[PDB]
């Protein structure tokens, strides 16, 4: 896998964000995670976390996996990095997303994320409290 450039257009929620990628506006859905909807418990906290991590970043990068690059809703499916830190992982490590939606052929970082989830759960953070 490889990282490619993008720039923030707008935060959306815990696990979706509007980025400019190859010069086009796209909504990205973070691979391998599920944040609560804004209206659900920890949803505002997830949305805030993702917004801050993107907005504070000097450099945003997207990393597609090996399989499908867009979902059925036209959303890009990627791992997103903010100054080299993976947002998807960081959310899970903080107990603000569950590992989820692990489809065969786009699951390169599954084990990394499951390790983060286990540590979040051990710490009883957020969702796991
Ligand atoms: C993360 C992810 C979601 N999806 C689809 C599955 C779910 O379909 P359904 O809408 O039919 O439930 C939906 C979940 O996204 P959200 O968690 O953003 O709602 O997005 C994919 O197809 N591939 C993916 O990698
Ligand atoms: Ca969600």
């Amino acid at each position: 896998l490889h990282k490619e450039p993008a720039t923030l257009i707008k935060a959306i929620d815990g696990d979706t964000v509007k980025l400019m990628y190859k010069g086009q506006p796209m909504t990205f859905r973070l691979l391998l995670v599920d944040t609560p909807e804004f209206n659900e418990k920890y949803g505002p906290e997830a949305s805030a976390f993702t917004k801050k991590m993107h907005e504070n970043a000097k450099k945003i990068e997207v990393e597609f996996d090996k399989g499908q690059r867009t979902d059925k809703y036209g959303r890009g499916l990627a791992y997103i990095y903010a100054d080299g830190k993976m947002v998807n992982e960081a959310l899970v490590r903080q107990g603000l997303a569950k590992v989820a939606y692990v489809y065969k052929g786009n699951n390169t970082h599954e084990q990394l994320l499951r390790k983060a989830e286990a540590q979040a759960k051990k710490e009883k953070l957020n969702i796991w409290s």
